[PDB]
């Protein structure tokens, strides 16, 4: 339940996440058309791979995720972290593709990565 | 069972169909050399988007799939419909790269997607 | 436990593997900044598809597992097969981007995928 409840609930976001901006992006661009050809191409990728290894890490810890401790939030703000980050780039064709916005993407991607990875394992 | 049986038999379609596609447009992209370029690029990655979030949504109702109620069609039919739209599409370098193919693929993915998303979540 | 055992320390593997990998490309991307372009670019997207299907399949006769047979081994391999193998390729921005070297990650993927793919699901 506990376990159920977090990873759906995370991935729906994730999900309704990756959702909208795939389809959208796909609609976009035919619609921007250009700059908003990587744009778009962009937003996928990037998020595309927030999501694939969102994917590896969060699915795991998923079902390997028996310590009572509270660690759902990070899968809830590294979504947090992740979309406004995205959102903040968020139409820049040139580079910086970047920025304190990835410095939360990415990196918390990273800290609650890097954490709760370890946790349920060596657990 | 009910469940695993879904999850698997879907997937490996899924995954029979990710695998030839990925070594082979490999193999044919060395193979063709280039307008294949591009194509067997744009293979992998449409389709690996496509099972990107098939994987997302698929893999989790998978384990929160309680209700009774039938729904492997469209993890089966998205897969029909998403196979015939590449195969439809299927070698024109020139956008469009898209058409009533994927107004099939992609659109079922979205409903397929939107419904039992929300589903065995909402439950 | 044999089970979680497996797939966890695969998919951390492969997870160490692919996160300092991501980041860290990223990393040399604007470090180096031309040719680390692609390289970089390069080692995301093979290795995140040697991941994108890892993910399908391992994930997969994961919870689907149920025989004693050993095959964690190539879950291990592949992963063996795969790492030396972008690690080999490995700032040639010239193709080929290919060698023995996928023969072997790609390849294994491919019997270590083949097997054990078909293996828990008819069974
Ligand atoms: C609950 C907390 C208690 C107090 C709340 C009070 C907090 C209030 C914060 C007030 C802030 C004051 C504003 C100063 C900021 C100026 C920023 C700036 O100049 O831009 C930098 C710019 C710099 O831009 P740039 O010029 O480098 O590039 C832009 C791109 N070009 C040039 C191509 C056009 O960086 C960004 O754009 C980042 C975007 C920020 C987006 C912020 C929106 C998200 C915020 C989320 C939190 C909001 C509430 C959610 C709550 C939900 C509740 C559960
Ligand atoms: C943009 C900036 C960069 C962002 C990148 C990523 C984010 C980086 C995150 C960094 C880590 C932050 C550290 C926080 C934790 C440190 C505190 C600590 O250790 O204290 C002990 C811990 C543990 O609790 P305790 O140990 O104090 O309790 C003792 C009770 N016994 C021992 C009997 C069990 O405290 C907490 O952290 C509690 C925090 C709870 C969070 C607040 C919400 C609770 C309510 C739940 C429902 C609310 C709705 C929210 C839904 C959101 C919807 C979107
Ligand atoms: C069981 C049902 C009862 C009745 C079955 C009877 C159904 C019989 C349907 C007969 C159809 C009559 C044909 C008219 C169609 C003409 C289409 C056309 O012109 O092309 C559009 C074209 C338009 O092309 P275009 O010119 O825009 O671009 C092509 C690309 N260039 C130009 C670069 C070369 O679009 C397509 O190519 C789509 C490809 C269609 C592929 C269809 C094969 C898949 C069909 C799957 C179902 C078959 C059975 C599976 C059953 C399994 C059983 C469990
Ligand atoms: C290319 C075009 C676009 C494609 C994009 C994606 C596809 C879009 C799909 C759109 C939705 C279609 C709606 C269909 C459902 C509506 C019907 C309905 O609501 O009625 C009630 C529902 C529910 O059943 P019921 O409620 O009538 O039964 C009552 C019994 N009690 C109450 C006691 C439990 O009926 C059905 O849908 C039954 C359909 C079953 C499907 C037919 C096959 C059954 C046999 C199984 C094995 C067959 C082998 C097949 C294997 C395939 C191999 C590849
Ligand atoms: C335990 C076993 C018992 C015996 C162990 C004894 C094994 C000892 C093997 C000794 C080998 C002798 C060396 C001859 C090889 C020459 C290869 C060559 O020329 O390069 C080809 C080259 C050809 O290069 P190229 O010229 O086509 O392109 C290079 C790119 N450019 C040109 C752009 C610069 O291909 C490669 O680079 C492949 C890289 C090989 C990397 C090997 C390191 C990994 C080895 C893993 C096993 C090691 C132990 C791990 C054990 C862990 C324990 C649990
Ligand atoms: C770079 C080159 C290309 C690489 C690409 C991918 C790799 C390709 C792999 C190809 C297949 C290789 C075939 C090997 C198997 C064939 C042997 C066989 O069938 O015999 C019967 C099988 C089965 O056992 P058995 O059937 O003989 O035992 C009988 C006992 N009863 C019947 C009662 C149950 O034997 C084995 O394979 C045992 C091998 C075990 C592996 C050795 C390690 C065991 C110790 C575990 C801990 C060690 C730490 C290692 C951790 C690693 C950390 C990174
Ligand atoms: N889908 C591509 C995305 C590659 C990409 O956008 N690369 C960015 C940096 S990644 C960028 C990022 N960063 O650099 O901080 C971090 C990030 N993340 O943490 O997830 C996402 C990034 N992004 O822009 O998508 C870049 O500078 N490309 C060179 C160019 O445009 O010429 C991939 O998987 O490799
Ligand atoms: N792997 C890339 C694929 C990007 C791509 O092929 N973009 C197509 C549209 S997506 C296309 C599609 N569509 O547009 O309807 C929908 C689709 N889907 O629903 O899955 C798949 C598409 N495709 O061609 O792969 C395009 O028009 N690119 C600009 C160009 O070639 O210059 C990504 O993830 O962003
Ligand atoms: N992320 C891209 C990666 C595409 C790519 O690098 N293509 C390589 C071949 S794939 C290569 C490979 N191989 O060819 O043997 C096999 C492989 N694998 O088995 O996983 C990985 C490859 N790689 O270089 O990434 C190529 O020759 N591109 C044309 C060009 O650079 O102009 C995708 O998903 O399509
Ligand atoms: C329960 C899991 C939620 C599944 C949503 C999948 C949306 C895919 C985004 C790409
Ligand atoms: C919900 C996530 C929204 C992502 C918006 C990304 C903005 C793109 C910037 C490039
Ligand atoms: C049981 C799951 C089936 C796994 C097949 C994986 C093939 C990957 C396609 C890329
Ligand atoms: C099994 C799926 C086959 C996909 C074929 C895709 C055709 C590519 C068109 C571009
Ligand atoms: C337990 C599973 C291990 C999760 C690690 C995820 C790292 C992602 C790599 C991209
Ligand atoms: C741990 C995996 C390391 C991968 C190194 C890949 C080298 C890139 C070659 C292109």
């Amino acid at each position: 339940n506990e376990v159920l409840m977090a990873f759906t609930s995370y991935a729906t976001i994730i999900l309704a996440k990756m959702m909208f901006l795939s389809s959208a992006t796909a609609f976009q661009r035919l619609t921007n058309k250009d700059e908003k050809v990587e744009r778009v191409r962009r937003a996928h990728l990037n998020d595309l791979e927030n999501i694939v290894p969102f994917l590896g890490i969060g699915l795991l810890y998923s079902l390997s995720g028996p310590d009572l401790s509270t660690a759902l939030i990070h899968f809830r703000i590294f979504v947090g972290a992740r979309i406004y980050h995205t959102i903040a780039y968020l139409t820049p064709l040139p580079q910086p593709n970047r920025g304190l916005a990835f410095f939360v993407g990415y990196g918390v991607t990273l800290s609650m990565a890097y954490r709760l990875l370890r946790s349920r394992l060596y657990l």
